[PDB]
């Protein structure tokens, strides 16, 4: 305890103060560290728990690690798309059967991860609060910000990355069987909120891409951001190339992808698009689009939940999760990871008509759909898609 006495001494007076709410309101705190990135900037501005968000971010930059860290924490098996019991918690057993289904459910997968959470250091025994029968270990890499605390002792960190599970191994505690899930991290630049960060890389690595462009790609690049889009993506949505041929329309197609190609994407990049029902089957009308009733989330994350989502079209992403005015009411947020050396370019980098801190990736693009989040909007519940673009 006298090692988090040392840590804490090495605290400002602010964030001490925000790691003292912390330590009386840790659920509620943590719940809005996962989702606050996801609402207006006005709405981010004005939420309570905003400014003390910040210096408990803050704090835990305070202390980083020099070396990589193994980790324990108990998850819900539901976090990892698998939405059933590995064993009910009065049950000692976990059957083979589902361990098996389990390995299936999350191998080949990356997992987006964030918000604060507490961890231990050692494996959890027969006196720890041992909640779910998926226990996490996970490998932190170096820099990693950690910060030991005292309550009456806990580690906490600031999740922003992506976990891929490489071992399970089934284990004994206290008579009772656990999944023991050996984990690593993936890294991915994710802006989140802060859009003129995104918009500094951006531009930094965009603003030479116009004239690296023939004049047909730019000529084509332009036409489709002054509001050719329509009429493009409409086309490739019904399959016109076959149905009702425009051999225009499709040089156009592979003038844009061919400048998309032309300078790719250079980082493991998260971008966030407010997708509308029909890219998902649906219409405004549809009762299936009503999330606030549990069998609608239920059905979706079944139909979705580890397929892969095709898009025809271009797809427009931007680098920023916030909620905008021309979306408003949008309910699914895809959130895509973005692996290096896939096609893409930041149009905002051009000055003029070029949609808010966009990203625009190639038409045909499939996203592998690894888990579906839910949250709430106001009184609505909105859908937070964690897929990944498929080389």
């Amino acid at each position: 305890r006298k090692e988090a006495e040392r840590i804490e001494q090495k605290l400002e007076r602010s964030e001490k103060e925000a790691l003292e709410s912390y330590k009386k309101d840790s659920v509620e705190i943590s719940k809005y560290s996962q989702t606050r990135n996801y609402f207006y900037d006005y709405q981010i501005e004005a939420n309570s728990r905003e400014k003390e968000y910040k210096e408990l971010r803050n704090a835990i930059s305070k202390n980083k690690i020099d070396k990589p860290m193994y980790v324990y924490y108990f998850e819900s098996p539901e976090k990892f798309a698998f939405n059933k019991v590995i064993r009910t918690e009065n049950q000692n057993e976990i059957s083979l059967e589902k361990f098996n289904e389990f390995k299936e459910t999350i191998q080949n997968k990356l997992f987006k991860q964030d918000g604060f959470k507490d961890i231990s250091l050692y494996e959890p025994g027969k006196g720890d609060e041992k909640p779910t029968p998926l226990l996490m270990h996970l490998k932190l890499p170096r820099n990693t910000g950690m910060l030991p605390y005292t309550n009456t002792v806990s580690t906490l960190i600031e999740q922003g990355y992506s976990i891929k599970i490489d071992k399970i191994v089934r284990i004994v505690i206290d008579g009772k069987h656990y999944i023991k899930a050996e984990a690593s991290v993936v890294s991915s630049l994710d802006f989140k909120d802060d859009v003129s960060k995104g918009d500094s890389w951006g531009k930094a690595n965009y603003n030479d891409w116009s004239n690296k462009l023939t004049p047909n790609e730019l000529a084509d690049v332009n036409d489709y951001m002054r509001g050719g889009y329509t009429a493009i993506n409409n086309y490739l949505i019904s399959n016109g190339p076959v149905n009702n041929p425009n051999p225009e329309l499709d040089s156009k197609i592979t003038n844009i992808e061919n400048a998309l190609k032309r300078e790719p994407i250079p980082t493991n990049l998260t971008v966030y698009r407010r997708s509308g029902p029909q890219e998902f089957g649906l219409t405004l009308t549809s009762p299936e689009y009503d999330f606030n009733k549990l069998e609608n989330i239920d059905a979706f994350k079944s139909k979705w939940e580890g397929q892969a989502l095709s898009y025809p079209n271009f797809i427009s992403t931007s680098i920023g999760s916030v909620n905008m005015s021309a979306f408003a009411k949008r309910k699914i947020v895809l959130r895509i990871t973005i692996p290096k050396g896939s096609p893409g370019a930041y149009l905002s980098a051009i000055p003029g008509y070029a949609g808010e801190y966009e990203v625009l990736l190639n038409h045909g693009s499939k996203f592998k759909i690894n888990k579906i989040d839910s949250y709430k909007d106001g009184t609505i519940t909105k859908l937070i898609v964690d897929a990944t673009l498929i080389p």
